[PDB]
């Protein structure tokens, strides 16, 4: 079911997970965000990249499919975005379009959010950064607590948790630390614009053609199936939500092809 329409005006944000040591200490996030997957993540390190046969790899990935930490982060941000639009529209069931994609970057663990609909505008989109940041943090923090049903926090895990809560407090005071930003561009004359003129084309051209990687300790050629490999792609994605529904790894390249050929060429 390829998306064919996107509510305007639309805006694009980048959320940075506010923990600098996240690559070095990623297993902490496995536990805080994706409790139940921590062993699967470890086993994944030992997997052979495609096109080598590796059945363990294939099952492991099937069992991880909507549950790995990047996927959870991505659902958290989506829920927060829903909550955001809910506030902007004073309506429990807001009319909006939302795409969210999490990415394990070279440096940052981030999510891109494209959101559009009534209640956002040029007038409020940039200024809503701190509020949006706080709502996102509230969801993450809540998810962290689910681990507590199984065991108390280990010390390093508790450090991250309090880092989040502090960030959340600062967000309520309008500080984001640069971890929540709106994407802006210039027209010819050099004026700034925060509105994403073409959300689908930005999705199709910048977010879609990436290979998957679900861990700093794994590789894209492990996490991406051969039919979905983008030969010139240098960056990766972890998980993608389109209006609440995941774009499954095995349909990504075809999904892109359909957008590029039938729906929105160029």
């Amino acid at each position: 079911p390829v998306i064919r329409a996107f509510s305007q005006p639309a805006f694009t944000y980048v959320f940075k997970f506010p923990y600098p040591q996240w690559k070095e200490k990623e297993w902490l996030l496995h536990a805080l965000l994706a409790h139940g997957t921590e062993q699967s993540m470890i086993q994944l390190r030992n997997c052979a990249p495609h096109p080598d046969e590796d059945i363990i790899r294939d099952d492991l990935l099937i069992s991880l499919e909507d549950r790995h930490f990047g996927a959870v982060l991505c659902k958290a941000v989506y829920m927060a975005t829903t909550t955001l639009m809910s506030h902007k529209q004073r309506n429990m069931f807001p009319r909006c379009d939302i795409i969210v994609q999490s990415e394990l970057g070279e440096k940052n663990l981030h999510c891109h959010i494209i959101v559009g609909g009534e209640g956002l505008s040029k007038r409020n989109a940039k200024s809503s950064c701190a509020q949006f940041y706080g709502l996102i943090l509230a969801e993450i923090i809540q998810r962290c607590k689910s681990l507590l049903a199984t065991r108390p926090f280990e010390p390093e895990e508790a450090d991250i948790f309090h880092t989040l809560k502090k960030a959340e407090r600062e967000a309520w005071g309008g500080v984001t630390g640069g971890n929540m930003q709106i994407l802006q561009y210039r027209d010819r004359r050099g004026d700034l614009h925060a509105q994403t003129v073409d959300p689908l084309r930005f999705f199709k051209n910048y977010l879609l053609p990436k290979n998957r990687c679900i861990s700093s300790y794994s590789k894209p050629d492990v996490c991406t199936s051969p039919d979905n490999w983008f030969i010139l792609a240098e960056k990766t994605y972890s998980h993608t939500l389109i209006n609440g529904l995941p774009l499954p790894e095995h349909y990504r390249k075809n999904y892109h092809a359909t957008l590029d050929n039938e729906v929105i060429p160029g």
